[PDB]
């Protein structure tokens, strides 16, 4: 096979808030990848700490020509929409009101990942790209460290601004009465030359889940080795949906 080794894995973690317990693991659950979209969760956390976010409805903000946005995303966006739609321009014109010190300066103090939003050396690509490939990444392991740092309030930004993070954080509903609060993300992992590499998607589903008061946290990371057809996030999401209650039996 002329082609490259395979670098292709697969991570489930799913962890007890009560017992602070593993309950199932799949996979070693360390490998750090690009958070895609899943990144807008500490960064709703950051914009509702600065007080650019307000609440769940505002600031409304309308798509505008000139603005990169699939066709979909051309509409007016506010942060419930953004959260459940995985608004990307609406990120940016986030982060361009935060400024490059600003948003490296809350993502050091959260600790997340890696904590890199400088970008790609020499493309100054760092408000717009960091998380989608150019410079931040994050395991399993730690967008569930996170999470529940989330769920418990004690994450160093104001309780108000996790609190309103938690209200936008989408929710689904999965068999056996489970409330599943997650966001996804889609991409690509990068070739030898910084490009992304189209035959290696990945997808994410991270978010915590409630059933009879008891809670648990979870991250699903998805890497591919060869195309797919249809988005890896959404797609991760849905086979979680329809597992969690036999994974969260133990």
């Amino acid at each position: 096979s002329n082609a490259q080794q395979s670098q292709a894995f697969e991570c489930t973690l799913v962890t007890s808030i009560e017992t602070g317990a593993v309950i199932n693991q799949q996979g070693a659950c360390d490998q750090r990848v690009a958070p895609a979209s899943t990144f807008k969760v500490p960064l709703a956390l950051i914009g509702y700490d600065a007080g650019i976010l307000l609440d769940d409805k505002t600031p409304a903000w309308d798509w505008k020509p000139g603005t990169e946005a699939r066709a979909q995303d051309r509409k007016t966006v506010d942060p419930t929409i953004w959260e459940q739609d995985s608004v990307l321009w609406y990120s940016r014109e986030l982060t361009r009101r935060l400024g490059p010190e600003k948003f490296a300066a809350y993502v050091k103090r959260l600790g997340y990942g890696n904590a890199d939003v400088s970008g790609e050396p020499g493309k100054n690509n760092g408000l717009t790209h960091s998380w989608l490939g150019a410079s931040l990444t994050v395991s399993p392991v730690e967008q569930v460290g996170f999470i529940r740092r989330l769920l418990a309030g004690n994450l160093p930004v104001s309780r108000d601004a996790q609190a309103k993070t938690r209200a936008i954080v989408p929710v689904f509903y999965a068999p056996e009465s489970w409330s599943v609060h997650g966001k996804t993300g889609t991409g690509f992992m990068r070739d030898e030359k910084g490009n992304p590499d189209r035959s290696r998607p990945f997808g994410w589903f991270v978010g915590w889940a409630e059933r009879e008061g008891q809670h648990i946290v979870f991250a699903r990371l998805r890497v591919a080795d060869k195309p797919s057809s249809e988005p890896l996030g959404p797609a991760v999401r849905d086979a979680f949906l329809r597992d969690i209650a036999r994974l969260a039996v133990h």
